[PDB]
């Protein structure tokens, strides 16, 4: 669909962060398209990742990959330009054959999306406990 | 967390369909919380599987990784019960640094999840148009 | 130019169906410009793929290689959804020097396109008649 | 299939130039059709061969092709007669089944057809910008 | 960022000169883009092409390339048609750190642009003159 | 020619900065200039160096070189003086045929010059971004 600058908005662990997204360049090289929070330098923005897949001489299914990347800034502490210290990653593969529907589709694309959203994930992430 | 019965809702492209998911074992060997719907007929019910994996003997960083696994039977098949045509796969594989606050996680967390519902993502999954 | 929804208008052995494709995005490893008619399972619909390439290293003159696949369906069997029991692959590759002039392509643009509606053509791609 | 002289009409970018086409003999050991303009000389025509293939034992399928050759030439260059200085190859193969109907077939030389008078392959030849 | 026209003005030894550029797609298999100056003879297009390269952690740095291909014809030469007889090239490299400012390269951007007015780069690269 | 002083004006993201250059001799033991702005730390002098190299019959090509090399301070950074933390390059190359002319080389001088102005470049040198 059009590469557009997307809002992405009421997130965050309260539900009441936004974040604002520009169309940076679609291919370099590989597919990938690419966004980012613009800003001066670049390794301090974060990233996303939308890459569709048509099916190979070897890979006979479809393959939607979702990548997204968020650093950690770290600024005067005796420096003058601030510095990285950990980017906290996220990645998502979907898969799909040539038969599915796309009501079959946007069941695995808002399956996930509400899942994020159970009382489980967030425990097994916000608090990294596990399951029992 | 609390495994008990998995519930999610406002999903599909219609947005008003529902899931049940039942909390239907943990660990067979690899911390895979194994979960499923409602299901006498196993080869038949979609699952999810949720891993907490902490730092190895040999790596640093965390991963949450959440699957997911769908079918499609074929039930006028002809003969006696059904059988599955299609499955449709689904890997999101979180990382995180040691030093990542829960408000880094949840953050992460919840833009993918209002990401799955952007207009790109539906046109790249729901439709498989890539980086129009 | 503008990759847009072609309508494509009296077509077919009785010139009197018309198939309609829309943009499907580009480079998943090689710039193959794609369209499609607009399905909502993938193996299902008429594909139209096209593709420039300037010339390099073995490749001494432009290339202009449009490929056409039609699948086939087939209602049901023993199943339920529908199935591909055969394409029609349809491949045709230009070849200009670097010396063309768009009055020269362009001849042989609209020559094989007069030429797919002559009585050879058509009582050997129709019929499948060699020329005697 | 009766092999006389074929005449190709509107052809051009102007749609208003016409080419005649000879029958040149048929199988030159190849079992492939031959056509020349109205030519003394021979390399100084522009030729078209028209081949089908039954399917043999190493390949399954039918595959008509057509090899369209236009050389264009200068005299006064270095001599007393004409040099060919540059061709202009054009080559397009399909591919059937033997379960392929006749409509199954023209629909791809009919699709083709009006396909290359479409304004995104004129572009694309005459022009020769790619995928915009 | 809107790959378009660059009506590039004010241009050549004098300053009269004044230079049409267009878009050919973007993509030419490898990130490049593709301008020329609106010629239907193909060769004797001046070419430039700009590219943007993400930091492949095979190196880590950012990469943008521009480089200008004018070639120069033979109108009689030996034929009716021109032929190039020697084509000046012009190749630009620019490196930025991950840590670069759109105020850093900006300069190095214009810093190159005013510099090739010198008197030193005019005499050196026109008249070919190194220094003393 | 005459290795001086030049005074680069009205360059940078805004257009009021102004630079100063002074010669560092000529050879530097293989045929470059060597140039920087009067500081007397050395490593923290923004280097131009510009080389003329005669076609050695190794191949047998003209070639001019121009290498822009700007460093960035960190001044308290840790001890007490001030450390380079990215230097940011810049790399030219010209070539030009045996029997090109000095209106056909100043030509690729000057259209270079005034497309780093073009909003392309800018949007694609300091925002960082290709084409669409």
């Amino acid at each position: 669909a059009k590469l557009e600058t997307v809002t992405l908005g009421n997130i965050g662990k309260d539900g009441k962060q936004t974040l604002v997204l520009n169309p940076r360049g679609v291919n370099p090289t590989n597919g990938v398209a690419s966004l980012s929070q613009k800003g001066c330098v670049p390794a301090l923005e974060k990233r996303v990742t939308v890459s569709v897949s048509q099916p190979s001489r070897n890979r006979k299914n479809y393959k939607v990959q979702v990548k997204i990347q968020n650093p950690t800034a770290c600024t005067a502490n005796g420096s003058c330009d601030p510095s990285v210290t950990r980017q906290a990653y996220a990645d998502v593969t979907f898969s799909f054959t040539q038969y599915s529907t796309c009501e079959e589709r946007a069941f695995v694309r808002t399956e996930l999306a509400a899942l994020l959203a159970s009382p489980l994930l967030i425990d097994a992430i916000d608090q990294l406990n596990p399951a029992y």
